[PDB]
């Protein structure tokens, strides 16, 4: 359980090549040293990483290890901006509990690791009250591992509006581990 500090590094280029950027620290607006996000490399846990700089919009958290292509990421979008360090969930795996209906209401079903459908296991198309919050998670738009990735920022919350979504809609999400 280090945690001294993620480091992620970004190139113009695939290949690490071209305005290559590294950095520790919390770069919400490292957009403005580099405008395509060809090769990442992170050494050192997670590192988060927005669509828009300051804008946070499509999230896409960049899990751990080297990316000498965008494919190597399965990037949604060549996009790289405000990115925000991101630390492995540890402790007590990955907890996170899911229900149907809003306000606490429906069916309730407590969870604690990954689901290629959280229809076709939980059948929970939309989950519109969410309780519990790990170090880290990441939401998926699609079932298997598909889909825009959205960063963990909930808990108890009861209403969907509270996952930022203007609605519980989702498929499927998956953990974070070292």
């Amino acid at each position: 359980m280090s945690k001294t500090g993620t480091k992620i590094t970004f190139y113009e280029d695939k290949n690490f090549q071209g305005r290559r950027y590294d950095c520790d620290c919390d770069c919400a607006d490292f957009h403005t040293y580099l405008s395509r996000c060809n090769s990442i490399k992170v050494e050192g846990g997670t590192w988060a990483v927005y669509e828009r700089p300051n804008f946070a919009w499509y999230m896409y958290i960049l899990p751990q290890g080297e990316y000498p292509e965008y494919q190597r990421w399965m990037g949604l979008n060549d996009r790289l901006s405000s990115c925000r360090a991101v630390h492995l969930p540890s402790g007590g795996q990955y907890k996170i509990q899911i229900f149907e209906k809003g306000d606490f209401s429906g069916q309730m079903y407590e969870t604690t690791e990954d689901c290629p459908s959280i229809m076709e296991q939980f059948h929970m198309r939309e989950i519109h009250s969410c309780k519990v919050l790990e170090g880290v998670w990441i939401f998926y738009e699609l079932p298997n591992y598909r889909g825009r990735q959205y960063l963990l920022d909930k808990k108890e919350y009861r209403k969907p509006i509270d996952w930022g979504a203007a609605s519980p809609a989702v498929q499927s999400f998956r953990r974070i581990v070292e």
